[PDB]
């Protein structure tokens, strides 16, 4: 694989599920080797693990007291569309999640790739690592590609879910929408948080019923997320991923510490 980057710079806006506020965005190509980086204040904020300040209802970036929040949506769609060099500078303290998905980024840079001469570093998973937290399990172990499962045990008429995400079916959890409960929105709102989830950026559900008059574009569109978010921390480790991977009712803070541990046993 070569190093990728844009052709051109690339602009993106929109208010963020958490802050509500409006915030924008504008991804400018990269030298090659340059990696990817956040541009805030004058600040750049490579797209690293160490660089990780909170990671809760989402996976937050911060350096010198900058702070960037939901960055796992952006990071995940440059894992799919392999993407190592760009500067994406951020207009404010979140990531606008446009409509609750990460189609309108994948489809604005895939129109705008730009191959470059000089072969990627991915990090391959050499030996196998799980890690668990509270029922929660994450599984990795080597694989000749990278394939992400989520399995989900929900409260709701959702049940148990799983789904497996293989290289080439991106469109298929790209545009998997986030989401969350009735029950869990009234704790999302006292935290502070969700000040901008709406029922057209957001898949709110209730114990037996879709908020969402538009329904959900799969039948499993909540773990379909979680493995789209999954791979946007996944990226945290510098470089894109290659290798399977199991997660059981895994969450941003598993996520972070699996790839903690990855990095940590792989090291260079
Ligand atoms: C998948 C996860 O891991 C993570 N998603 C999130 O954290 C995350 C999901 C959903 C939301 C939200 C929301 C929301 C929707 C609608 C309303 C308006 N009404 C309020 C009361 O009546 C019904 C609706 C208010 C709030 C906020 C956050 C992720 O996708 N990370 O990438
Ligand atoms: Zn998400």
């Amino acid at each position: 694989g070569l190093e990728k980057t844009v052709k051109e710079k690339l602009s993106f806006e929109g208010v963020g599920i958490h802050t509500g506020e409006y915030s924008k965005l504008i991804i400018h190509p990269e030298k090659e080797g340059t990696g990817i980086r956040f541009f805030k204040n004058g600040v750049y904020i490579p797209a690293r693990h160490e660089f990780v300040v909170h990671t809760n209802h989402s996976t937050d970036l911060g350096f010198k007291g900058q702070r960037i929040k939901t960055v796992e949506h952006i990071l995940s769609v440059l894992h799919l569309l392999e993407i190592t060099n760009v500067t994406i500078e951020v207009i404010g303290n979140e990531i606008p999640i446009l409509d609750g998905s990460g189609w309108e980024f994948y489809e604005a840079i895939r129109k705008n790739i730009l191959n470059q001469n000089r072969e990627i570093d991915y990090f391959v998973v050499e030996e196998p690592i799980i890690v668990e937290d509270e029922g929660r399990l994450i599984k990795a172990e080597p694989s000749d590609t990278l394939e992400v499962t989520y399995e989900g045990e929900f409260k709701n008429f959702l049940g148990r879910q799983k789904f497996t995400f293989v290289e080439g079916n991106e469109e298929e959890i790209v545009l998997a929408r986030t989401f969350a409960f009735d029950w869990e929105i009234e704790h999302i709102k006292k935290v502070g948080l969700g000040k901008g989830g709406s029922l057209k950026n957001t898949l709110v559900l209730g114990k037996d019923k879709v908020y969402n008059p538009e329904g959900l574009r799969y039948e499993n569109e909540p773990v379909r997320h979680k493995v789209f978010d999954l791979i946007g921390d996944l990226y945290l480790l510098g470089s894109p991923v290659k290798g399977k991977f199991y997660s059981f009712r895994g969450g941003h803070s598993l996520n972070v510490k699996l790839v903690k541990e990855l990095a940590k046993k792989q090291k260079l």
